[PDB]
């Protein structure tokens, strides 16, 4: 798709057998999702850094479908105001900024 | 340009007679820049909301050049860890997400 930016670029994703919505966020290095039980191995990761850090679970090589595009990438799972698709998965789906 | 997202989408801007760098951030509703003296009228605005709010100065209808595209838009000026071009000015330059 070509997504204009008059509204927040929220897309449908499928992850861990669930449908969810997430924000395509070119300001975010990493993808951070709230409340998903993913199977397989993880390690704790400290993110943010303003006011303290937030600890999330880092799952590598997670299959995820983003606006119909089936890809693989690292997903951080933990508390986030909104589900965010970061650059790490936008590269995988071949998403570019164009003007 | 077509900008891939393997690296942070940092671009050159010209604002208030200065050259600066800023991050094209589709997760940000608004444009927030640090340390610019803009002429003309402003009003205080509270932004953020996590941990408290941050107060910035809102300047409406500011001429700004973004990666060579001369546009007009609202610029919030105050303390930010990174200069950020938000959706409000990405729409003006005709920037879309494509995949
Ligand atoms: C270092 C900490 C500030 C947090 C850390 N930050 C980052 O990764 C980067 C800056 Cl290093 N943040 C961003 O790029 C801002 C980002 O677009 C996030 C979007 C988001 C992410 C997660 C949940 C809810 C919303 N925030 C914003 O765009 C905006 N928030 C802001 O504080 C803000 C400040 C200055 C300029 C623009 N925006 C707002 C519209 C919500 C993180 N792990 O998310």
């Amino acid at each position: 798709p070509q997504i204009t930016l008059w509204q927040r670029p929220i897309v449908t994703i499928k992850i861990g057998g669930q449908l969810k919505e997430a924000l395509l966020n070119t300001g975010a290095d990493d993808t951070v999702l709230e409340e998903v039980n993913l199977p397989g191995r993880w390690k704790p990761k400290l993110i943010g850094g303003i006011g303290g850090f937030v600890k999330v679970r880092q799952y590598d090589q997670v299959p995820i479908e983003i606006c119909g595009h089936k890809v693989i990438g690292t997903v951080l799972v933990g508390p986030t105001p909104t589900n965010v698709i970061g650059r790490n998965l936008m590269t995988q789906i071949g998403c570019t900024l164009n003007f």
